[PDB]
């Protein structure tokens, strides 16, 4: 069921907030913001920048306090505020879903079925989390008793990529919150709204003030300010690689924070000669497209054997062909507009090189409508490994389709290329299966299936697609620090 | 290599260890031990009754004193002891894997490549842990401060099988050691000797007095004044399953002391259509047929689909027409003799049943030989479920072959027993290999193999076939007892 | 803040609760509940015998197989389910702590503020385990991929106790069902009201029918029943020591069930010379008395340093003189009545022997009132090791206070009885706080306070006061069955 | 007891350590090594550039490809080897032990009975953790079996510092060992000849060719070139804080490879009026002065309450002037030399400092003998926050007393630095024990003791003092990188 809000939305959080209250930016500088599918501007927003983040910092600082209401709270308390806070966003599903598909570019089904079912579900999993993180007693030589404590980290900085806010949004305060640390949260410059929402909602929840403080503006301002400020503690960014050096490279140069980075990829899938044809086909090619190629997962190396490449490829192609161009808000549209004009250039000028360095155009290729960032959903096939098309991250609908006839060579190329978030493996060869997982050089290698992702699993990049993960147990690790107490005492016994 | 003891065994330890000495009986009383190949006595045995138990506890008791040695020594100490007697167990390789055979009716080929590296493998393990068991420190509600200790339980009786004596006696011993406790371990009645002689590499690797005290003697006897002590803190116990129901009974009886039982199987494997035909003949017939039957894991329910089942059977039965029978010392022989008179009677009546029942006796039948407890290697087909050879344990050279056509009912016969050890599923498909391993009642699951044990895993029962788990990290949690230590504070912080 | 019922309690929910439905006895037998403040009859429940259980089981069973709707959902969902029951609870909190009161002679404050508060507590703290119960992979030896399921066990059996019937309900169900077991309950004879309103919302929750049995009834009967039943996995118990006895006998008897015992306490207090005096007075007192000394973890032995023990007598006996007697109803009254004649008969008795052996009586030492089975707050001084109060388990509202010089000897005085539930230790020195909790044989130590119970802490018995442990991380270990897959694969690599 | 070597050290190891053979330099260069007692040159070794640094990565990058020896073998066959590695240092301790008092400047009895026997310790602690990496099976939303593989990271480079040169070697090898990685390790270029011995020993043991490659030389050539490099995976570094920066900042430039750093300290204790006071004395002055105040956790600000303040600093002078000065390797010698000229220099310059700015001068203050880089143990009393004594680390052999009265405001002095690695808390309160150690910012906190490191602990700093842990349990999860494996089932059961 697709239920929908019945009078049109209306903007009203759009300042900075601090100690649950709403704040003019310092120099009193406001930004626009779009509707990626009109170019219009829905609404003004508070430019926050460097001396904006200082008062969200030291809010965070206060509230982080030894003695502090958030430090003394039960955990079990922390647990509830989250869980509190996922009721009041289930209860405004309409209105974010809404907001995210409007400010976001982002098909209002997806929006309201799929990304708001997995933002009240993770902050869910994370409130379960908050009373069962522990240290551990420890068997010490000599005559000692020693304990850990798995303190919260303290102040923790989080950049939000805009290509899943709410999401993403969830993803950083869910288990930073959790663990009991304070956070300082910039989202993204194009999708700004819907995390200023969420904040009214935590204010609502009754979160101490300075625990959650959200500070919209630009990366190059309040984001460099987040990564190298003096007294934040660790930055969580997800974004692009490139972004993602400039964060490391600047905790390094200013406080040595810690740092956890969810970067880009260039995916691969290996689609074996035994596999199942069609459920290999339809999951690449949700792996590749879903939410208008901009996911870091994308499925933008489809590796298929040659018995099967040709088959393989026209049944993609047809299912390319099926797609609805418009509005995401109109019911029946299968695929909206790209975020802004950066990203639409990126595309059009990779799917230009694939042209040009002479891959095979199936479909699309070239942009699409009077108004918004739309692109064509395009497919190239007998794609090769120094292409363009095949080395860098496009960020758009646009697949790649490659043949292989040998398995070994398969997985150097697949693991060929600085990127490792992900892999897809299609077989139905049990060993096969186990093997090719193994070997490939990514964070998550999906068997029969692809884009499958949930709070209990943890999820992050090998090599330049990241460092550290997010999500499931092992995630929650990186929102803590370890502090080792070792006690004289006069006799131990085990 | 196969390297063999240059000169012949002498039989040198055979009193009850207490204290890290040698003692008589409290009676006098000595009890003769059999090599059950030639039903010739080896030699004479202290026997131990509830009056050594006692003793031997006494001493168990003294050494887990509050400030003894072994409650204070450093976990990392344990742990080196425990390296050291697997370093002496491996300097006597060839004399224990000779005693071995030699007591226990064991080939010796086995005795030495297996049974004796996975002896010391298992202790290896085992000594690595020492240091690594650990509480925990919990965020309880309220101003306190909370921990946990995993302590020792304390005076472990352990009462170990026939079938594999050394392997058995470091199951039991290596955790319960590892973990802190102090053990009164009774071996089998026919297989004291390797333990006494493990027993002498104790005192010799260091362990302080105490610790381990060995004491042989029979089951009713020693066993029982084991299961029913007011001072044994838990009992440890593989065998029958009819036994396991007498001691977790007299636990309850007496002081209610913590109880795990490894028991009987009934063990099923399911061979799919798919599967690699020959893989699945060879594991299911070693499955079976390993150490004469003598194993708890005995695959002895083979069920075939009905299109690959003629095959199945035929190639299983010229595998089991390949052994040579005789003493398990001499080179070249490839199966040796059951462990003592009741056994084998069990198993010929049993065998008989088949016959009466209507199974198709393929090969086989009957016993062997002049001297020792020699069954012919036999093979059943058209076996069906009420027959007896399908309900209960033969702990013979038996295999019962069986068809099926449908998976779920298939699937109701497998586990439609009382028993439940482990399983043996044979495909190349992925999904039925989850989704049937999965739906099978039994503690180990084995896909295109059978009988895989090692250190690293739990192995234990479903059902009447135990409770609890042995080895791997979770093997090691029945060895502790857990405190809970809560502290009143002023204030607490995350 | 102490709110109120507005109108009167009625009962409505008297019957069987099995595949969410009500259903009468198959004897159409039903036995009367009683008020223990008046004596008078509240109603009349059916009673459920042998031939119910029966019918619970199989329910159970059938809820509990393969490819059901509580197998296959989403642990998440079970989570989900769990935190909707404690939602429902605390919507009840009013009419179920004055059901508490009333059907339990607990004081209505404490089942209000207490009772009720750690129900719904610990409800959401094991909804949130649901989604984080995980099993491990292993680096087994060999060319083998090695993972381990930590399964549900199957059908619970659960027998509740009188003293804290909506509390232990909550203990036994909530890791029972977040681990995805079935669970037939059999609440006490004497307090079956408060589950079978519990039972109703659990229908209204939404849990699958089957997954909550709930049979009121008799302990030999019902309770019997569910011990000796053939096809019930894991028997849970709390209650006297007595019947863990009898319930660990039959399990063994009948299908060596998994078996869990919390039993009683003889618990001990250490009160150290450097103690803050009154805080040791208050809680040494609390732990005792509370709920009319009807508690496991009672204090039931309290051994003070000889040069403080004079003043903590004193003290003691003042703080015991404080109480109002009378209906646990009524605002302001501070001790309600025992729960039956059985307990009643058992304390005065016990009261008696404390008098002829020559202890020396404080206060108190009778009955009270023309009605309910109250019995006054007593105090013994001068109690001596073998007296049959220092020995034997009162439950009742009776405090024994000890003098003791020596530390040695204190500590063998407190581990001196087949009990270890818990402890408490009272002192300034960070020495002796450690070590003396290290050498209590007791399952929780207390240090500077008493009685301190949370959801996130391990809670069990050392010795005779039981198997096992509940709530905590560690407590739902015994809520699963591990099994170990072992997969054959060509080649493995770390 | 304190053996020594029979005959004088001969050094034989002076060569880069790739692929198990010994390798000349890529320019042919060599570089000097001192004895800093004598300023004398001990050898010449082989001086690794970038070009060396590359042979080394690709020899670790090939050891590591899947299927090689290193990838294939049993975890429990990686914990063999390194039990063997350790049983080889034990073997030559009397060498090393001399060589790294020689090379090291560090005291032989410090060297032979501490750092050799913590390096044993530790390598058989690590060696018993390979087979016990494990990662888990996680129940996912939807119809999934999910798994996770706690994979080596890779190749793995590891700076090692000049202080404990053995110690740190084996700091770093065993757990990236352990764990399955590949290494290249850059010994300190004051003290590369025990690594270079222990390279010897790898070899020795069996490890495959390319598991551990060693290439000594200069921090800002072959340092820089790991820290760069682009297919080095994880760098892990000690050393200095400013250095610290420079490997974060590289690594994020490059290829965003992983990084922990154990930097340096200023380390406080704070000792309470109601401290066991010589205690406090002899653990806070051993804190500061051990191996020549070489020591990233010295206890550099000792914070001592009023009253006790005077006694304090006295007590600690007296035992400041026991020392006798000299070669580290004559008997009854209790302070070696500082490592080289540059620290030589900077403690000195600092020593002025504290004089120019006021500190009070109890003893020592210049430097010591015709030879060696030897500084008199200093002691300063009066010493205040803004001194540059108290902010930045000496690393050398001089102790800053200062005076409290109010505990509040000492915990935020303690608290305000950039540092925080550890912390020492001396008091008898139990409260006080557990709320200042919890407050402190501090990854170790000594309570009535200092310095005590052991493997089962996890050790690392808080803030400017590192990222990351080292050793325990902790530790082992930062040489390992995690797959989520997530496969499609048709029906998945709990
Ligand atoms: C000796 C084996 S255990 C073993 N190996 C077998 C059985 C049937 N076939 N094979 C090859 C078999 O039944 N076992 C066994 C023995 C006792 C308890 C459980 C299982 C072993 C391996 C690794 C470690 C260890 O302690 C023991
Ligand atoms: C109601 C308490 S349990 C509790 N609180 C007590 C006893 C004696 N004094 N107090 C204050 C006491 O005996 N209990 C208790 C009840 C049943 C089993 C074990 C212990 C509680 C707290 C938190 C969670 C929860 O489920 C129960
Ligand atoms: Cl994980
Ligand atoms: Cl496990
Ligand atoms: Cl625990
Ligand atoms: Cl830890
Ligand atoms: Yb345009
Ligand atoms: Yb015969
Ligand atoms: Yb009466
Ligand atoms: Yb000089």
């Amino acid at each position: 069921d697709l239920p929908v809000l019945l009078t049109d939305l209306k903007i009203q959080y759009t300042k900075i907030f601090i100690n649950n209250e709403w704040h003019d930016s310092v120099s009193g500088k406001k930004f626009p913001v779009f509707n990626p599918a009109t170019e219009e501007e829905l609404c003004q927003v508070e430019e926050g920048d460097k001396e904006d983040v200082d008062k969200a910092v030291k809010a965070a600082r206060q509230a982080f306090q030894i003695g502090s209401p958030w430090r003394t709270m039960d955990a079990s308390e922390r647990g509830r505020l989250l869980y509190k806070l996922a009721d009041l966003i289930e209860r405004d599903r309409l209105l974010l879903a809404t907001m995210e598909s409007m400010n976001g570019g982002k098909l209002y089904s997806n929006a309201y079925l799929s990304d708001l079912a997995g933002c009240i579900k993770t902050l869910r999993y994370c409130a379960g989390w908050a009373d069962k993180i522990q240290g551990r007693t420890i068997p010490i030589d000599g005559n000692f008793f020693t304990y850990t404590r798995h303190e919260p980290i303290g102040v923790c900085g989080q950049i939000i990529p805009w290509n899943f806010p709410l999401v993403m949004l969830i993803w950083k305060i869910g288990p930073a919150l959790s663990c009991g640390n304070t956070v300082v949260v910039k989202p993204a410059e194009q999708t700004p709204l819907t995390a200023l929402h969420v904040a009214s909602l935590i204010k609502e929840a009754g979160f101490p003030p300075g625990v959650v403080n959200i500070v919209p503006g630009y990366g190059p301002t309040a984001g460099a300010a987040i990564s190298s400020h003096m007294d934040i503690d660790k930055v969580a960014f997800t974004g692009s690689t490139e972004v993602g050096k400039l964060i490391k490279e600047a905790a390094g140069k200013s406080n040595l924070k810690r740092v956890t980075l969810e970067l880009g990829g260039k995916s691969p899938c290996i689609v074996l000669a035994d596999a199942d044809l069609d459920n290999a086909v339809e999951f690449a090619h949700h792996g590749v497209f879903y939410h208008q190629g901009q996911c870091c997962i994308a499925a933008s190396r489809i590796f298929v054997e040659e018995s099967i490449y040709d088959e393989f490829v026209r049944r993609s192609v047809e299912r390319a062909k099926k797609y609805i161009l418009g509005n995401p808000l109109t019911p029946g549209v299968t695929q909206g507009p790209q975020i802004d004009k950066e990203q639409y250039d990126k595309i059009l000028d990779l799917i230009e090189s694939g042209k040009k360095e002479g891959a095979k155009l199936e479909c699309g290729g070239g942009p699409w409508g009077n108004k918004g960032y739309f692109v064509q959903p395009t497919v190239f096939s007998n794609v090769t490994d120094e292409m363009r098309i095949a080395k860098e991250e496009i960020f758009g609908p646009v697949q790649q389709i490659m043949k292989f006839k040998s398995l070994d060579d398969v997985i150097k190329r697949a693991n060929n290329t600085f990127y490792g978030l992900s892999a897809g493996v299609f077989t139905k060869d049990i060993d096969k299966a186990i093997t090719i997982s193994s070997a490939l050089q990514a964070g998550t290698v999906w068997v029969n299936c692809y884009g499958v992702v949930s709070a209990q699993c943890p999820f992050g990049g090998f090599k330049m697609s990241g460092n550290g993960r997010e999500l499931g147990e092992y995630g929650f690790h990186e929102y803590t620090e370890v502090k080792t107490v070792t006690v004289k005492i006069s006799q131990k016994n085990s």
